[PDB]
C-alpha cells in the first residue's frame, strides 16, 4: 500500500503477512457472505491495484465466482476505456500519461507508475475506481450466490416469530432494492408470511407499530 | 482514527486488523451483553464516523438488532437536524460548513471533512455525538434483549443465597433506573424473594446490614 | 340533472325512471364490483347533488357500506369547510353566497341554489367535488370489500395458467398502487406463484417477454 511516512510524505510499504492471512481466513470462513464487502473495504485501505490483483490471485477455491469477477473487472475496464477516450496529440515531457482500464486493473501499469498517479498533484483515485468494480462484481456474486428468494421466507407453525424476523432481515440484508421498496416489503411481506396465531396478534397491534412492540407482542405464540 | 503524531500534530492513521478482529470477536462471544458498551467505548477511542460505520457494517448476524440500531441512528440524526437549524446566509470562504445529522453519521461527509471539524480550532466532537447515539441505541437493544424481569428473580428452595445474589446484581446490572430506586430494590426485593429458611435468618440481622454480613449469615442454609 | 335546451340555455330536467332503475339494477347485480364506478360516472353526467342524494338514498341493502360512505361524505365535507374558510364580511346584494360542505352535499342548499352556482358565470363544479368524494369513498369500500390479497393469488397444480392470469389482473384491477409498483408486481409475483411445470417454461422465455408469448408458451401445461 501507499502510506504516509513520519517525515510527512506518501511512500509505498508492503502489506503484512497476518493482514494477508486475515484476508485468506475471511474468505475461508464467510465465503460469499455480505460481511466480506466492508471487511474487504477496511483491509483495502490505501491499497494499490497491484495489491488488489495479489489479493484476487491468492484466492483458492470458488473458481466459478473468481472467473465471473475477472470477466466483470474486464467489462468495467472496457467501459472505462469507452467512457474516457485517449487525449489529444502526443504525451507532454512535463507530464505523465493518462491511465486506461488496464492501468486501473494494474495490468499495464508498473508500481512506480501507480505511485506517480496517486501521489502526484492532483492525484487520481485508481484504487477507488477498481474498488467500485470489485464491490459491483461482489454484488453480482452475492446476488447469484443467494439460494433463496425473499417471497420464500415464511414463519413455521411452531417457529417463534423472533427466529423468523431474524431470517427476514438477513434475506432483506441480501436484497439491494431502493429503501422505499424495502419499507414496502417490511410492512407487507413480514406480516403476510407470519403464522395464523401470530398473524392474528399482529392484526390487533394496528398500524404504526414498531419492532420491539411486535417482537414482545408475539412472544407467547 | 485521528491520533497524535510524534511531531505534535493530529493526523489520521488506519485502525489495526487485530483491533478489527477483536471487535468482531467481542460481538461473536458476548452478543448483546452490557460489557459490550465499555468495550466498544475503549475500542472507539479517537475513532471517526467513517470508522464507526465500518465497525457497524462489518457485523454479521443479529440483523433485527442491526436494523433497530440503524433506525435509532437516523432518529437521533433527524433529531440533530431538528435541534440545530442551518445557519444564516451563505457559507464564508474563510470558514468551513456546520455539520448535519448525516455528516455526524458520516454519510454526507468525507474523511478530510471529518478531520477538518475535529482538528480545527475550536474542534467539534462529532464522534462523541454519534457515540451517545450508539450507546443510547445500545441501551434500547440491551433492554429489549433482556429475557427476564427483576420481579421474576427468586431464590430456590435448595439454591444457595450466594448464587441468587449473583443473579440479582446481574439483572440489576440490566436495569437502568435512578440510583434511589435501585437502592429501594436492593433493600426490598432481594429479601422478599429470598427462601423461607434464609428469609428467617435475614429477618434476625435487622436493618443496617451489609452484603458480607448477609452473605456470611445465610451460608449454612 | 341540468341539461342544455334546444334554445341554447342550461335548464333543469328530471332524471328518467329507466335511468333510475338502471342505477338500481347495477347495484343489485354487481354490488361492490369496480365496474360500478365508471357506470356511476356515466349515469351521473350532468347530475345535481340533490340527484346524487336521491341515488344514495334509494339504495336497499349493504347498509354497513352505506353508512361508511355517509361518514366519508361528511368527512370530505368537514374537510371542505376546513380548507375553504368563509369569506370576508357580509354577502353582496349583487352576488350569491359561497357554498359550504353541506351545500355540496346538497343538504343546506336548494335546487334553485344548486342551478345558480352551476349555471352562473364563472360556474362552480359542486357535482364534481361531491363526485370525487363518492369515488374516493367508493375506493374505500372496494378496498375493504375485497376478500383476498394479491399475495394469496397462486396457480394450481392442474390449473391452466390462462385461468390464473385472469385471476391476477382481476385482483391487480382491485389494487390501487402506483403504476411502477404494479409493473414490479407484474414481472415478479405472476411468475413466482406460477406452478413448477409452467414456471420451468417461463424461465426459458427469458426477460423481455410479453403476455401473448407467455400465454401461448404455457398452453400445453
Amino acid at each position: 500500500p501507499i502510506v504516509q511516512n513520519l517525515q510527512g510524505q506518501m511512500v509505498h510499504q508492503a502489506i503484512s503477512p497476518r493482514t494477508l492471512n486475515a484476508w485468506v481466513k475471511v474468505v475461508e470462513e464467510k465465503a460469499f457472505s455480505p460481511e466480506v464487502i466492508p471487511m474487504f473495504s477496511a483491509l483495502s485501505e490505501g491499497a494499490t491495484p497491484q495489491d488488489l490483483n495479489t489479493m484476487l490471485n491468492t484466492v483458492g477455491g470458488h473458481q466459478a465466482a473468481m472467473q465471473m469477477l475477472k470477466e466483470t473487472i474486464n467489462e468495467e475496464a472496457a467501459e472505462w476505456d469507452r467512457l474516457h477516450p485517449v487525449h489529444a496529440g502526443p504525451i507532454a515531457p512535463g507530464q505523465m500519461r493518462e491511465p486506461r482500464g488496464s492501468d486501473i486493473a494494474g495490468t499495464t501499469s508498473t508500481l512506480q507508475e501507480q505511485i506517480g498517479w496517486m501521489t502526484h498533484n492532483p492525484p487520481i483515485p485508481v484504487g477507488e475506481i477498481y474498488k467500485r468494480w470489485i464491490i459491483l462484481g461482489l454484488n453480482k456474486i452475492v446476488r447469484m450466490y443467494s439460494p433463496t428468494s425473499i417471497l420464500d421466507i415464511r414463519q413455521g407453525p411452531k417457529e417463534p416469530f423472533r427466529d423468523y424476523v431474524d431470517r427476514f432481515y438477513k434475506t432483506l440484508r441480501a436484497e439491494q432494492a431502493s429503501q422505499e421498496v424495502k419499507n414496502w416489503m417490511t410492512e407487507t411481506l413480514l406480516v403476510q408470511n407470519a403464522n395464523p396465531d401470530c398473524k392474528t396478534i399482529l392484526k390487533a397491534l394496528g398500524p404504526g407499530a414498531t419492532l420491539e412492540e411486535m417482537m414482545t407482542a408475539c412472544q407467547g405464540v
